[PDB]
């Protein structure tokens, strides 16, 4: 046992493993789409850079909680990270709705961990979860959702004027 | 056929996809180290964020590579992301001949993308090897070398002493 | 033989006036499309700049191979600089597509210059061009590609409103 | 006709695309000459900065011509431009006398140009020749034909320190 | 083997060693050409300082190939510097035309280098040859001849007042 | 004779061109200690930042006697600049050992100089040395001594960890 250790369930210390697995994941879903509309035949880059900066915001969550299980006296285990589910990621729009199902999932997962961390007890936990995870996803999920809503309406993914007056007007 | 695509052969593109995933791995492996040395019995502050900067150094020239695929036309594929060869890293010593190892691994693979560039005369992609890659890597084993050096004429692994000091005094 | 002449072939030589001569040439073409854009009936006034910028820099471009030829004492020999293709390039798309064909073009005589350069084992020139010109037409041929792009799916040319538009947002 | 058109006359068009492709002929003289300068065998590198300022400036002239030729709802139409008479300019002092001819047959071209605007009852054609082009060309043509008696004065081109000193002194 | 070697031929590292020594070689002759116009009777202060300038300058061009050596993990090995071929110099001219012979070795040198490390398939020792060394050779090679180019035509040798303007005007 | 010759033997003009020699020497001593410190086997970058400073200050010293003979009218003859006695200088300490006997042979030449030119009558040669040489001698040689005795005091060369905290703490 680590010296620091104190009322940390060895089920919450695996399951923050898990959730360092599921950000760099995350992280890796953006660097794909990122790339995508960097692409010749695409060419948003305003897309792409927002993208990349989602990407580069994941790895900076997954790296807060490898530190929160050091500081925890946990012991980071780290498993393959998966390729993303698509190559090409058909349109702004498209891209948009993948990552609003993405954002989704994590949320389900650390809703799933503070639900761990309440029934073991473990306020600082909750409180690690509450501080920097909660309200991040719901901000994420949200604007995500009004992105959605935008490209919707101008008449994407149809209308690829759509998508280029929503890549310099708003995310540029 | 992408429209910019002019003289880069689909072997080249597919090592360029090759490339990607081990640069992206090169990323994990320090990232693992960094992490190690965060722990509480480990607690080598500079250690730690020596390795988070090469992970950083790692992903930005995983980037680059995705934008050179982008800019001659060929297609990024991406792959799973193999998890580190070691979950505990043993000693400030021992890391440091691992990266060294990683390094020259790495090193061999762009030597190998160099020399099929050289074999279908693609002088664009030569240049951006030696350009980015090449001294890049000379630079990184020769620091790597140095370390190791310095770590054993120190006494180390044997004296944690000597890594103690190597932290502050050279990493520091 | 020039004083300063040193492991430079002659027909390297003779190379590098035929690529002064076409660097001068894409000059040419680019300061006909730009004013071709200033026409009262065209107006497209950041397409006008766009390819003034250019015709500029294929002036640099040849001058910097002039310096060239003197720095390795060869003799610059000049010939007349041919007409581009057309007077009236019909709209911005279609000047965008023509002036990929031709960054292509001066691409592939670069590529069968450092064919030469290669193969008479002159790594000075082989470094000039890789240096100088062939990492420039790579960037010029994918914003180009990415150019036509947009304005192919933003719905021109036939959309007078998508070359208004493109011109404001991007070339802007 | 151009919506812009007015007291235009055809002819004066047509005199404007005579006049673009002398002063671009004007413009490739002078890069002719700035290199020849630039040669290890020749080496006054204030001659050839002069003469490639020159080459700019030409340019210039002819960019405003085509400006022109827009503003008043003509159509530029551009030719082949005719390699310099020259390959080898001799001397300094040859090159200045050189010069000094091409700036009177330009200048003879602007006045033929001018009498045909009268002609036609142009006002505006007749202002923007005398506000651009005909004291630019006064100018011009004295501050050559000083550099020429300057050299004559000091012994040139038999004396190769009367042209060296005169690089330093004058055009320096 | 040095624990960074890494496609280091043992051929490239002795040739790396012999350039270190011709690299000395230049810069001690480079000291002396120096101090020949410090004389009393000789009396050029701007040579003097020319060719001072020209001694660093190979010293410091030595230092990157010994840097060069251990980043590869070559070792250095050190011979004699032999002195130079002359002790007076005779004239500003015929330093600059010794110098100009000295700097064609010394680019020979570095091109059947290149070739060798072309043969070895060693890119990183190309790059490195051809990024600090072939267009310094290059750039000194057409100085020099500039140089002489220009003290021929003023008279020199037998013209003392040609040196002296030459030190003043383009040295000074 | 020189026309600024006065009061300037024949045997102090040969013992100033021995003094050139073994100044440059002692440059040439210097620089192959400096780079063997920068191996990667070594790898202490303040002993040869240490050790390269020193090989330029004796460049100064060489120098400097060459202007010397230059100001009495002395000339100049330059002679081989023998290698230096070893190629491997084996550790921190030993270097610092050889250093210390190279500057007390160079102070010991200096101090036959000085009893030469004193012989002669040469008192402008016997404040020369004593003002730009014999202090820098005696500041050098206790330097030496005063690191030499640090490291045994140290443990070197036994302890690498010493020469570690040395390079570190003396020499950064
Ligand atoms: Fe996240
Ligand atoms: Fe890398
Ligand atoms: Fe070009
Ligand atoms: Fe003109
Ligand atoms: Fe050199
Ligand atoms: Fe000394
Ligand atoms: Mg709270
Ligand atoms: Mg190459
Ligand atoms: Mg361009
Ligand atoms: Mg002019
Ligand atoms: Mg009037
Ligand atoms: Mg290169
Ligand atoms: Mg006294």
């Amino acid at each position: 046992t680590s010296q620091v250790r104190q009322n940390y369930h060895q089920d919450s210390e695996k399951a923050i493993n898990r959730q360092i697995r599921l950000e760099l994941y995350a992280s890796y879903v953006y660097l794909s789409m990122s790339y995508y509309f960097d692409r010749d035949d695409v060419a948003l880059k305003n897309f792409a850079k927002y993208f990349l900066h989602q990407s580069h915001e994941e790895r900076e969550h997954a790296e807060k909680l490898m530190k929160l299980q050091n500081q925890r006296g946990g012991r980071i285990f780290l498993q393959d990270i998966q390729k993303p589910d698509k190559d090409d990621w058909e349109s702004g729009l498209r891209a948009m709705e993948k990552a609003l199902k993405l954002e989704k999932k994590v949320n389900q997962s650390l809703l799933e961990l503070h639900k761990l961390a309440t029934k073991k007890n473990d306020p600082h936990l909750c409180d690690f979860i509450e501080t920097h995870y909660l309200n991040e996803q719901v901000k994420a999920i949200k604007e995500l959702g009004d992105h959605v809503t935008n490209l919707r309406k101008m008449g994407a993914p149809r209308s690829g004027l759509a998508e280029y007056l929503f890549d310099k007007h708003t995310l540029g």
